[PDB]
């Protein structure tokens, strides 16, 4: 995401002070995180006996239970990967590049079929099927998830803004740009201590509005304008913002500047979800995790029993 780190106020928070909170988890961010940090001794991804990567399933299961043991009730938010994904103020132009000049012509030679295999992989190790498998696992676990209309980080931010959850869990700071009141990092990966970022604190301390923060983000470069503007960093961008000339500069330097802004200010969201937890299907989890994905039986058994009691007691 946007490298705000060194430039915005934030504070380390203990797992204890996070007890009893509801959180919306940025699903894809979490999955990618598990894939890069949950690996073998040699840095190789976790895999079952068929050679399929199980890194994500491991984090989904154990990380989610770890959170519930500390009275942190999570709701998983996914992007809803399938084709259509228009972020309801997001149809005018792109979402990929299928619109114009995306290189369209006649050609389908040896390299074309060698390229046949040369696509799906683009979807990194985190494949749609793996993502679908993670959702299935959550259902078996009785853990609720939402398939956002488009960007999951936007859906999670909206849920937090509404007060349905206390914060958005993610390793990225981008949720702040969608108005998320709070973001908590380092829960999906615990190398460092949990870190809380309160949007109100960021704005008051830096003396800027959310709209100003988004401008700084645009200067630095968002997923919507990679590379940002002329190598300008946070300091220089913040300088232009405080001077009151940032907006004029961005209109000149960034095509579709207004469109990008609308993505953060007017994302497509949904109210169709539930934070309710359900009892876990112990048998189905064992079959999926142990039988089909070679997880250690003993460990899984112990955890599904603990998960059941947590939800039973929570509920
Ligand atoms: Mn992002
Ligand atoms: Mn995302």
């Amino acid at each position: 995401g946007v490298q705000f780190g060194d430039f915005i106020p934030k504070n380390i928070i203990s797992f204890e002070d996070l007890k009893g909170k509801k959180v919306a988890i940025d699903g894809m961010n979490a999955l990618y995180q598990f894939l890069t940090s949950i690996r073998l001794r040699d840095g190789s991804p976790l895999r079952n006996r068929k050679g399929e990567i199980t890194s994500a399933y491991n984090g989904v299961f154990y990380k989610t239970i770890h959170l519930l043991e500390n009275d942190i009730t999570p709701i998983w938010v996914f992007d809803g990967e399938p084709p259509k994904l228009k972020e309801k103020t997001r149809k005018v132009r792109r979402e990929m590049k299928e619109k114009a000049e995306l290189k369209m012509k006649e050609a389908i030679k040896k390299e074309d079929f060698e390229e046949a295999a040369k696509y799906a992989k683009r979807v990194s190790y985190l494949t749609p099927k793996m993502v679908e498998n993670c959702k299935y696992l959550l259902s078996l676990m009785g853990i609720p998830y939402v398939e956002a209309p488009s960007e999951g980080e936007a859906q999670a931010s909206y849920m937090a803004k509404k007060g349905d959850v206390w914060a958005v869990v993610s390793q990225d700071y981008d949720a702040l740009l969608y108005g998320a009141p709070r973001v908590v990092r380092n829960l999906t990966t615990t190398k460092e201590m949990p870190e809380l970022i309160e949007l109100n604190e960021v704005l008051e301390d830096l003396r800027i509005s959310l709209d100003d923060l988004i401008d700084i983000a645009i200067f630095m470069g968002t997923d919507y304008n990679p590379g940002g503007v002329k190598g300008i960093g946070f300091k220089r961008a913040y300088e232009l913002v405080r001077s009151g000339v940032a907006k004029d500069v961005l209109k000149k330097e960034v095509e579709y500047y207004d469109e990008i802004k609308r993505i953060f200010k007017e994302p497509k969201v949904t109210d169709n979800y539930s934070l309710s937890l359900k009892l876990p299907d112990k048998e189905g989890i064992i079959k999926f995790l142990v039988d089909e994905n070679d997880f250690n039986y003993d460990r899984v058994k112990k955890h599904v029993d603990k998960l059941y009691n947590l939800i039973a007691n929570k509920t």
